[PDB]
């Protein structure tokens, strides 16, 4: 793109490639993603929040689509890997979870879903801020069960599920449900939370990919799942991981949870 100088590749994946880049007249350092679509993308331009990576610009040209974003230096996956020996301190975990809940409460109120939350698209700065990136418009590990079961009209609850999975992972320093196929993801969830049935998830047995032949596992003790998380954190997590999307806690209610009574905003130690 005429107006941009590529610095380095910082991101790849499914649809686009992401570079760190430098604008030629503003001097701005940016993340440049190279790829109905155009109308929904432009709506993202107005979805502005301190916990949403900020879309600076959209350049549609020569059958390429460039999305220009504010640049952040670190992402949560790399930060987790870097923190594996010690673990992220709880008050930092708690601050990041609260911030992301604020971000989602905002999206959700505007009827925008993320759909694909994972540590690698959660960006962090030296300020202690954490931001939602790559708004959907370790692949499966964060997928809500109603998606895996073939629901086509899934809700904002799917983002809560993903964020609960991420919360558990910060705490334990291991992925909660590291499935390597859709059936492995589903069965790993069932093994931990119990095979769902009509008791805990009314309508589950009428989902498109639900099979009566699914094995029937009993649900484990959360105390076994996320030690040494405290009872406030465990209780919040269990509400974020409810099978029934209609029972799962909303972002806005989760912000009121007692877990956040003593929330603060620590700064992480980053290696730039
Ligand atoms: O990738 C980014 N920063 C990287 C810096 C090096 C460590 N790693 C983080 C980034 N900064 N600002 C936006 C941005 N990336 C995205 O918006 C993004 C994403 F995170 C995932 C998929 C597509 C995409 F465009």
């Amino acid at each position: 793109m005429e107006n941009f100088q590529k610095v380095e590749k910082i991101g790849e994946g499914t649809y686009g490639v992401v570079y760190k880049a430098r604008n030629k007249l503003t001097g701005e350092v940016v993340a440049l993603k190279k790829i109905t679509a155009i109308r929904e993308i432009s709506l993202l331009k107005e979805l502005n929040h301190p916990n949403i990576v900020k879309l600076l610009d959209v350049i549609h040209t020569e059958n390429k689509l460039y999305l220009v974003f504010e640049f952040l230096h670190q992402d949560l996956k790399k930060f987790m890997d870097a923190s594996a020996l010690t673990g992220i301190p709880l008050p930092l975990i708690k601050s990041y979870l609260f911030q992301l809940l604020q971000g989602l409460a905002f999206c959700h109120s505007h009827r925008v879903l993320h759909r694909d939350l994972k540590p690698q698209n959660l960006l962090i700065n030296t300020e202690g801020a954490i931001k939602l990136a790559d708004f959907g418009l370790v692949t499966l590990w964060y997928r809500a069960p109603e998606i895996l079961l073939g629901c086509k009209y899934y809700s904002t609850a799917v983002d809560i599920w993903s964020l609960g999975c991420i919360f558990a992972e910060m705490v334990t320093r291991r992925a909660l449900f590291p499935g390597d196929s859709e059936i492995d993801q589903l069965f790993r969830i069932f093994r931990t939370l119990g095979t769902p049935d009509e008791v805990v998830w009314p309508g589950v047995t009428s989902m498109p990919d639900y099979k009566p032949s699914f094995p029937k596992w009993a649900r484990q003790d959360f105390s076994k799942v996320v030690p040494p998380l405290d009872e406030d954190g465990r209780s919040l997590l269990s509400q974020m991981l409810h099978y029934d999307p209609n029972k799962r806690i909303s972002a806005k209610a989760a912000l009121a949870h007692p877990f956040f009574q003593d929330v603060t905003k620590p700064v992480p130690h980053l290696r730039l």
